[PDB]
Order: C-alpha cells, then sequence, then structure tokens
C-alpha cells in the first residue's frame, strides 16, 4: 500500500532567531529516504534536504534535517525572515512518492518553465509543456508535480533520461508523460479531465541520489495552472 507521510502541524509560530523542529512520520520504513521541499509565500518551490540530512546546494547549515525508520525532522536554528515559508517532506523510497501535507513557519541556472494549463469542463483536454534550459537534460529524469487549491502536492509521473514512464494510480491512462530530447521539452497530454485535477502543475528535475531509483526533485518550475469545473 501507498506510504502516507504525516506532518502532525500544519503552521508552527516563532520569533525571530528562534528555534523550531518541523516533524514528519512515515506510514512504513522508507530507509532514510526522505526529501524537504521549501515552498515561498510567492509559491517558489525548492529542494531544502535530502537523503534525510544532506543539504542542496545554495542551503545554509541553519538547516539540520534528522530522523530514521519512521520519524523524521527539520531543525531550523536562528530563524530568519526568508525562513518564513511551507515546508513538505517527501518519501522517495516507494512509488508512489508521497508528500506530507506540510508546515507553514508564521512569526509571532538550472530552468523550469511551463506552459498550456488553462480552463476546461470535466472530459476536456489540455497539453502542459516544460522547457529546460541551462543543464544537459536527455541525461536527467523529470517529473510532473501538481499543487492543489488545497496545498496538497502530489506526484503525477515520471520519465526516465530514456522514456521509461511511471503514473501515479490516480492518473494512469489518464495522462500522458513524454519528452524531447531534442528541443529539451516535458509534456504531460491530459485527456477526460476530472474537477480534483484542478491544480497547479510543475514540471521537476529529477537528480540521482542513491541506486537504483532514488531521486530528489532538485529544481521546480514555476508552474502552470489546470483549472476543471463545470461552470
Amino acid at each position: 500500500m501507498d506510504i502516507q507521510m504525516t506532518q502532525t502541524a500544519s503552521s508552527l509560530s516563532a520569533s525571530l532567531g528562534d528555534r523550531v523542529t518541523i516533524s514528519c512520520r512515515a506510514s512504513q520504513y522508507i530507509n532514510n529516504y526522505l526529501n524537504w521541499y521549501q515552498q515561498k509565500p510567492d509559491g517558489t518551490v525548492t529542494l531544502l534536504i535530502y537523503y534525510t540530512s544532506i543539504l542542496h546546494s545554495g542551503v545554509p547549515s541553519r538547516f539540520i534535517g534528522s530522523g530514521s525508520g519512521t520519524d523524521y525532522s527539520l531543525t531550523i536554528s536562528n530563524l530568519d525572515q526568508e525562513d518564513i515559508a511551507t515546508y513538505f517532506c517527501q518519501q522517495g523510497y516507494t512509488l508512489p512518492l508521497t508528500f506530507g501535507a506540510g508546515t507553514k513557519l508564521e512569526l509571532k541556472e538550472v530552468k523550469l518553465v511551463e506552459s498550456g494549463g488553462g480552463l476546461v469542463k470535466p472530459g476536456g483536454s489540455l497539453k502542459l509543456s516544460c522547457a529546460a534550459s541551462g543543464f544537459t537534460f536527455s541525461t536527467y529524469g523529470m517529473s510532473w508535480v501538481r499543487q492543489t487549491p488545497e496545498k496538497r502536492l502530489e506526484w503525477v509521473a515520471s520519465i526516465s533520461g530514456g522514456g521509461d514512464t511511471y503514473y501515479t494510480d490516480i492518473v494512469k491512462g489518464r495522462v500522458t508523460i513524454s519528452r524531447d530530447n531534442d528541443r529539451n521539452i516535458l509534456y504531460l497530454q491530459m485527456s477526460s479531465l476530472r474537477s480534483e485535477d484542478t491544480a497547479m502543475y510543475h514540471c521537476t528535475r529529477g537528480a540521482l541520489v542513491r541506486l537504483p531509483h532514488y531521486y530528489s526533485m532538485d529544481y521546480w518550475g514555476q508552474g502552470t495552472s489546470v483549472t476543471v469545473s463545470s461552470l
């Protein structure tokens, strides 16, 4: 069964300079294959920590990731204005990749550009594009990740450099991930869209962490919006 990631708190209140720890629990063993992401108030998502404790480039040592088994934590010391954001944990141990619901913090070269979103009625269709630059697009795995209006992150699909495809169950047979390695574009053709497919759709780059199938999503595009409504 799917691994459920639980962030018990949805927001934590603190003062500048404080130390705060965000908890994240996995419903089963994930072999420390835990990633942390940061979403600024304007919606920008970046990779913060991967493999439980390894910092992404550009992330200061004020962020400490820790844990094992099913209990993991993100400790931020000397809280700064730039840390006011939402933090998501994500297991990369088995498919489907699953995210926690996020915990907000409140006070007391690589380019990815999405397009093709829009408004459709149920049963409609769209095709999303993701233009990549600043790296060798053909050697990297790529994914689509959507954020619902409830702010939940849901992995949609992944594609290897060679073209192998993987989907989350609820979109199988209704979306198709594909890539053009000459023009460096990632695609997602959507069909028979349902109201619950309404979300902001991000394309992400998969960086290999550990063989054979452990990846982090080290770079995120700004996203393109899909709205499916009967009105």
